[PDB]
């Protein structure tokens, strides 16, 4: 088909916009809010989609991030990787090879963000990653 | 089409999982052995798809373990990168992006898993990662 | 469809060779040059994209090294991890996790290239994994 227009909203109200195509048993669905753009001959800006502390349950356990959805898509992703930047409470922050799925509990999409440690409590984090999951349905 | 079940077979009789769809020139895979969940509002849990020493190939070079495999596809993918759990004849145990591929050999698949060194001999690798691969054949 | 064939071509004039097959809005594509194989029936391969300094724009910021291209299809795709080996100029080198799109600029194909910090100017990368972009074109 065509790519479909969709979106996902956290917590609090923040829009995670995608596009889509579904075939047979496919789903293929990329996050279209941060695609980085050369703004001049020589200079690419990454773009972040930035998820703030509201956006994830509590408690968190083994740096595992969890945003509840509202909306949008209901999968069971593969895991991809992304770039993180992880920024912490005193502004200090590191950059950090995540890993990401989309999973489904109570008929909920969640996104599932894991990470490394870091040195304190987390502020944000921005996904600096153009995300695209190929996933399979049923 | 739908998803159709299927598996590989390791050198210790382990059983890895999958799914997958073949169109055209594509074929798209997914291990569902581990699949994560969230198992209850507030905890998700990682899978493991473990791999143990019996299962590589002999000697090993330069980071590269190598699990000959039996039935399934048959395919050239390309890399994947996932979490792994590296874990050390000692019980230590690092925490490392692995990088995964399926190739051909001798007519039988052959998994491609890569890491960082570690301080000893490994009695086990854990992929934490749902892999997916998109291949192009032919 | 089946898969066709395709190049970019470097500032440099080196020729990136890859297959694609292209769909309703779908395009997935693979880089060809660097297919890693096993050798003997223990040793795997790995093969490189060699790309070297005088193949980036100048200058270069925040670890981001562009390639522009010419030739080949003109997609905006998501970002994939590759592995990825950096040469300094004095022949020290650093294996890192780099993060590679395909972006377009005044119409040409640019492969963005990013990774990390490293102590010195960079003579040459490589990438050592096999790269597919699954891309949503429109």
């Amino acid at each position: 088909g065509r790519a479909t227009n969709g979106q996902f909203v956290t917590k609090t109200a923040k829009v995670l916009r995608y596009k889509f195509v579904r075939w047979d048993a496919l789903l293929i669905i990329q996050f279209i809010d941060n695609i980085g753009v050369m703004e001049n001959p020589t200079f690419y800006r990454n773009k972040s989609i930035e998820l703030r502390s509201a956006d994830f349950l509590s408690p968190m356990l083994n740096n595992t991030y969890i945003v509840p959805l509202n909306g949008g898509v209901r999968v069971e992703s593969p895991t991809i990787p992304v770039q993180l930047e992880v920024i912490l409470e005193n502004n200090s922050s590191f950059i950090q090879v995540g890993f990401v799925r989309l999973t489904v509990k109570n008929g909920n999409p969640h996104m599932i963000i894991q990470c490394n440690p870091v040195p304190g409590n987390i502020k944000m984090i921005k996904i600096k990653s153009v995300m695209l999951f190929t996933c399979l349905i049923g």
